[PDB]
């Protein structure tokens, strides 16, 4: 999934 990028994915935060 590409919706949970604000949890364990610090790569895309504000940009997500």
């Amino acid at each position: 999934v590409a919706r949970g990028w604000k949890r364990k994915c610090p790569l895309f935060g504000k940009g997500g």
